[PDB]
């Protein structure tokens, strides 16, 4: 897909979202956006223009689940890609993610080609 596509990285912790960052650097994506919990998150997709959604799950004020199912219910950006980045393996949370919409999943720490993959799979589905 476009390498021009505007990416939100959201997580609580700055070092995750550096990592995250970095690593869509590597694979060239450089326009990226940075959020810390899941209303940040809303509040940067509402100025639009973004194409893709990595998010933890795990987040004070609005977690991850909550900031999926917020966009999916959007009317402007209901088909947004939204990539879950979680801590462990947790069936549950991954069948809560899975049916609350979620592009796809990625357990952390995760390497570049593991994104590679993800994101290809994911554009793929889209026709992008």
């Amino acid at each position: 897909a476009d390498k021009e596509l505007k990416f939100l990285v959201v997580d609580d912790f700055s070092t995750m979202r550096r990592i995250v960052r970095n690593l869509l650097k590597e694979l060239g994506f450089n326009n990226v956006e940075e959020a810390e919990d899941g209303v940040d998150a809303l509040n940067k997709l509402q100025a639009g223009g973004y194409g893709f959604v990595i998010s933890c799950w795990n987040m004070p004020n609005m977690d991850g689940l909550e900031l999926l199912k917020t966009i999916r219910a959007d009317g402007a950006m209901s088909a947004l890609p939204v990539l879950m980045v979680i801590a462990e393996a947790k069936k549950e949370n991954i069948i809560a993610a899975a049916q609350a919409g979620a592009s796809g999943y990625v357990v952390k720490p995760f390497t570049a080609a593991t994104l590679e993959e993800k994101l290809n799979k994911i554009f793929e589905k889209l026709g992008m």
